[PDB]
């Protein structure tokens, strides 16, 4: 059957699909038309229906997997549209992770003779992350950081080597946030999590601005000034709070200037969008910092699709983690950050 | 002069005023009419102007302070109205803390010959907290907790002894949040803080519901169902996430159900108010838990005026801290929780 791994999250389904490129003359004959139809449908289209997208820039080319050569593809669509996906399927052994592997188990079994194997999401995350870093991103680094994140005229994306990846703090920013401490390939734990994640950004942003997509929320945020909504240390002290080394620009109270009616009446949608992004991002960084200090881990890698096409939040994490840790922690990022669970699920295929 | 301590915060001014009750016959003669006017104005009124309030239930009666007996009064008004207060004053040595002791220093000096002594807010907090617990609340405990916070038919306020108060984690919930680690009477530090505090509750609540006061925000929240806005673990998994011991009722994504337009169209203002309260309160508890674990401190005391007339948030903190710490941390509360800085400032009077 086709080789897939699927991560069904609260918001997005992520699918990794291995396309064989070493099909022999005989193998092409002994392939049933439905399979050929699936393969050409997936490789000849970049949009699937109205909401499915293949992230072509992420494709791993000429990967050797399970003794075959092929291309590894990365595909996403909203969990809300999983009924369409399953209905297309009713027109295979499926390794699946994420909460939806449990929630929609019975729905996947409406596909006759389909074998569903549920795999744990944080176990799939770690395996897929380590795997993709190991094979490289088509010879480039999978992992990167922002050099000189405190100086904007210097701040720039730079590769980071994870050849000895342990220990590692993994911050998975999906709908919510899970924080993992990875000590070895088989020794890892979920430290804690936070409820203020990507779904909070998008949910609050939609309530406050009427935006109707993640991308629109980011576009608004890019044009806004969060300090129109937030109360800063300098709004309370008139300057820095020197005694505890708090700079005047630090946010003392997120949305704290919105207690004044006249400020609520002058704030723009874009300002609110940016304050929402800054609020969520700073809280993620601060929780990550506290977990890193507690776990005695100085490398903090951020994954999940909150950071997809979201350089604002990545740069804010890079600057804030370095600034508030006095340079003791470094923020790391991965090119395939939304897809590690799906890859880890695909990697469980030989166990079945 | 009258004995005052003042804490000028980002949102509220808190004032502690010592009323002597041992005035002798001669002392009453040698008292100038303006002073007599101030004392009778403060003791014969409970509302001052349109926005000042004396919290009569908090009064400490027949306290011995600086070798005199008197009553200690607790008074609050919005920082926005400090210009009115200063203008009334222009119709004394003032010990003052909070960010506004710095920001409004020049304004206080418009009162002729007034000596302003700025004192550090976290230093005043610790001194005032330890002092009030030491003298008791008119013979009752200043400190309390909620017994059996996990069972609602049993949950009840109970006194807690702080006679050896160290070590102590103090979580000061004002506009934002400061977290203090107190190891002794003279050994304490600010561990960290969070920007998601009382001003975030009130600012977001006002944006989302149009409420026009803290009390109205709490009244709305009391009638709402936060699960109409939040995405829970059971919304993602269909039940518990057993592998990591996450119950189905845990919030996976605050406001995470608001990414769906039809849910934004059915959610009530009250639901949004409660989701705002729950979001802020859970984040405060979770940050407090992480700091307590890092500081190796198991007693966590919550202060500041976010918790004033706010039993919902107190009970949520009590339950959440006990539940998520598996009973290793206990949430503590103080009857005079908004006023410790003002008291600590008053206690610095003999140094000048
Ligand atoms: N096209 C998109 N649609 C929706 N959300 C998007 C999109 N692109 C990025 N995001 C963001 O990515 C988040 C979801 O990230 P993701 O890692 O896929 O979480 P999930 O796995 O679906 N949720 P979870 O069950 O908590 O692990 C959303 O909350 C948004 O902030
Ligand atoms: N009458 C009220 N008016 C405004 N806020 C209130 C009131 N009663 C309670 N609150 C809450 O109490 C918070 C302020 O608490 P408080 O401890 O007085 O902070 P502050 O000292 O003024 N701010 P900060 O400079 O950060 O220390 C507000 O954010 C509200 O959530
Ligand atoms: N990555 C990462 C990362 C990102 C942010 C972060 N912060 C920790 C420090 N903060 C704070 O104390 C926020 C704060 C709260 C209250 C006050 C009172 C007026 C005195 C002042 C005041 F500043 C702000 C948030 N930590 N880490
Ligand atoms: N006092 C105190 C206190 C209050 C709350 C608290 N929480 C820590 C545990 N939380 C979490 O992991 C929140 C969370 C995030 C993501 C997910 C993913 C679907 C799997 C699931 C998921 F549950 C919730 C917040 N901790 N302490
Ligand atoms: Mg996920
Ligand atoms: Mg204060």
């Amino acid at each position: 059957s086709p080789w897939f791994g699927m991560d069904i999250g609260g918001t997005l389904v992520k699918l990794s699909y291995f396309e064989p490129i070493d099909i022999t003359a005989e193998e092409e004959q002994e392939e049933v038309e439905s399979l050929k139809s699936i393969r050409k449908y997936l490789t000849s289209n970049v949009a699937y229906g109205s909401t499915g997208i293949r992230d072509v820039h992420l494709e791993l080319k000429d990967l050797t997997l399970f003794g075959r050569r092929g291309n590894l593809h990365f595909i996403r669509f909203p969990t809300q549209d999983l009924p369409t996906f399953i209905q297309m399927g009713r027109d295979t052994v499926l390794c699946a992770t994420g909460g939806g592997a449990y929630k929609f188990e019975k729905d996947f079994r409406t596909i006759g003779n389909l074998h569903l194997h549920k795999l744990d999401e944080l176990d799939c995350l770690v395996k897929g992350l380590l795997y993709i870093d190991s094979v490289s991103f088509n010879g480039q680094a999978e992992c990167y950081y922002f050099a000189n994140a405190s100086e904007p005229e210097r701040c720039q994306k730079m590769p980071f080597n994870l050849d000895d990846p342990y220990p590692l703090l993994v911050v998975n920013i999906g709908s919510g946030v899970s924080i993992l401490a990875v000590h070895s390939k088989d020794n890892y734990k979920r430290v804690t999590g936070t409820s203020l994640g990507g779904g909070t950004f998008l949910g609050l942003c939609s309530l406050l601005t009427g935006c109707e997509s993640f991308e629109e929320a980011l576009e608004m945020a890019s044009k806004g000034d969060s300090t129109q909504a937030d109360k800063l240390v300098r709004d309370i002290y008139g300057g820095d709070y020197e005694r505890f080394g708090l700079p005047g620009w630090a946010v003392a109270s997120s949305f704290g200037n919105m207690i004044y009616k006249e400020k609520r009446e002058s704030v723009s949608k874009e300002d609110l969008a940016r304050a929402t992004l800054v609020t969520i991002t700073n809280n993620i960084g601060s929780v990550a910092r506290m977990c890193a200090v507690n776990e005695k881990i100085n490398r903090v890698v951020f994954v999940g699709n909150f950071l997809r096409v979201n350089t604002l939040s990545m740069k804010l994490l890079a600057y804030a983690l370095d600034y508030w840790s006095k340079g003791q922690l470094k923020a790391l990022f991965l090119e395939h950050e939304g897809y590690f669970g799906a890859v880890g699920a695909l990697l469980g295929l030989p166990n079945f």
